[PDB]
């Protein structure tokens, strides 16, 4: 500073490597916060049962688009941050936590609201299940529905399963292509969780009570 010169260039060049972060950033915030997030949104939204590949594609895109961020999927060699790696992996398996949510999520509220059949509406799979009717007479002298309700349920329980076994097997964001990048087996957990084995408790006690 006694020659008044050297410290202006010193300020102005770690300015331009701040200014050059703080763009890196805005790339992540622009890259990160907003395709991504959209996509989750529309995974919450998507109806499992009924509703009158998209977002799988989406999601590995996603994974390929940040892998153009240059992120270190490995380790850098020369700093060898291997603790600092897997925080963003941390990070990205929670994210990859609340898609996994945001589709049970969705299968949580409609294995609550089975019981208004008549008011969602269903997609081409599933014709054969909104408001369904069935014929009713006298098996064997007694009142009957003559579909078995009890097999109806498991025509609901049918519909159930193509949908879980859809949802069980994808090519999410870790999932990218048969499960290579990694196992589905949140899937299997999330099917031997409380919003599908419990719920079928559930389900077949207000079935027995239409019975009733």
């Amino acid at each position: 500073t006694w020659t008044s010169m050297n410290i202006e260039s010193y300020l102005y060049y770690v300015h331009q490597g701040l200014k050059k972060l703080e763009q890196l950033i805005i790339n992540v915030n622009d890259i990160i916060e907003n395709r991504i997030e959209n996509n989750l949104k529309t995974v919450s939204k998507v109806v499992l049962v009924h509703l009158p590949n998209v977002e799988v594609e989406r999601a590995v895109d996603d994974l390929l688009q940040t892998i153009m961020l240059y992120p270190l999927d490995p380790h850098v060699d020369p700093v060898l941050p291997e603790e600092t790696k897997r925080i963003k992996r941390y990070y990205f398996w929670y994210f990859y936590q609340a898609l996994l949510n945001s589709t049970q999520n969705s299968l949580n509220a409609m294995k609550y609201r089975v019981c208004g059949k008549k008011i969602p509406g269903a997609n081409t799979l599933q014709n054969l299940k909104p408001f369904f009717q069935v014929e009713v007479q006298l098996n064997g002298d007694k009142v009957t529905l003559n579909p078995s309700l009890q097999e109806i349920q498991k025509s609901i329980n049918r519909a159930a399963t193509a949908v879980l076994r859809c949802s069980k097997h994808l090519y999410n964001w870790d999932q990218q292509n048969k499960d290579s990048t990694d196992k589905a087996t949140f899937y299997d957990m999330i099917a031997c969780d409380k919003e599908i084995v419990k719920v079928i408790l559930l389900l077949t006690g207000s079935i027995q009570g239409t019975k009733n």
